[PDB]
């Protein structure tokens, strides 16, 4: 089974990565929860039950990291730090990412079956 991890904010995924430092590390970015727990972000709400049915295909010592990035508000500021940071280099939420490969997952590809099962898998190729 995978390790998860749900922190709020890029400080709090800065620590659980460094944390983990020795494993398999995938990502999720989403916008933050409300108090229902539902994202303001649709294509999130839709991409949820897709990877939690997914994360079975991840290998041994591997951690999922489930990141809220904040609000729409700090999310559509074009200089926030998950947009600018070198490696995470985000264009939008959802963003599936392993950090420093090329396996990553954005909008309607994180609620697709068989593109996220490549993503746990590293077999997304990129010709």
């Amino acid at each position: 089974m995978v390790k998860e991890i749900h922190v709020e904010g890029f400080e709090a995924y800065s620590k659980a990565a460094e944390e983990n430092n020795g494993k398999n590390i995938f990502a999720l970015f989403c916008g933050s929860k409300d108090a229902n727990g539902e994202s303001w972000c649709p294509d999130c709400v839709t991409a949820e039950p897709v990877i939690a049915r997914n994360l079975k295909y991840a290998p041994a010592d591997s951690v999922f990291i489930h990141c809220s990035v904040g609000e729409r508000a700090f999310w559509k500021d074009q200089s926030n730090v998950f947009r600018k940071d070198p490696v995470l280099k985000l264009k939008c939420v959802p963003t599936l990412l392993k950090p420093g490969t090329p396996q990553r997952l954005e909008e309607e590809q994180c609620a697709d079956d068989n593109l996220v099962q490549m993503f746990f898998q590293e077999e997304l190729e990129h010709h």
